[PDB]
């Protein structure tokens, strides 16, 4: 489908699969954006079902731990649903839930968490076509 970066409006770094790792269970970090094949770990689309997938191995986002990680998509997974709703990144069946970087942590490789929406800009993104 069409590609996109998911862009903090933190401190505009992307939201990136650490170390373009293709498993199971790897980090959903902040990263300094990348242009090219490269970035492949910081791309991402809207499925059938609006749906956020990886452009790497088509994976979901998954809330299930503490942190954010990727899973393969399972649609009876409440927390592996994450959607695009206006700036916010929102799980589909509560939307008041959002992705969320950990005590608005600037730095890179920060790990980001399911928070309630509370409009610190730690839960804010700009959504960039590829
Ligand atoms: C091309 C590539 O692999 N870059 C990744 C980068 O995107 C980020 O995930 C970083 C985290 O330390 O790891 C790097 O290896
Ligand atoms: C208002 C605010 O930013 N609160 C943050 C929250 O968004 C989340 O990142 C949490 C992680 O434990 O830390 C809190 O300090």
């Amino acid at each position: 489908p069409k590609f996109f970066y998911i862009k903090s409006e933190l401190n505009g770094k992307v939201l990136d699969i650490e170390g373009q790792n293709p498993a199971p269970g790897s980090k959903i970090i902040t990263w300094d954006q990348k242009k090219g094949p490269t970035a492949v770990n910081q791309l991402w689309y809207t499925d059938q079902q609006g749906v956020i997938r990886s452009k790497l191995n088509d994976f979901a986002i998954d809330a299930s731990h503490e942190q954010i990680e990727t899973q393969p998509f399972d649609p009876n997974n409440p927390k592996r649903a994450w959607i695009v709703s206006g700036n916010t990144i929102a799980q589909l069946s509560d939307r008041d839930i959002v992705l969320d970087i950990i005590k608005s942590d600037k730095e890179a490789g920060a790990h980001i968490c399911a928070w309630k929406q509370h409009g610190g800009p730690n839960q804010k993104f700009i959504i960039e076509s590829e």
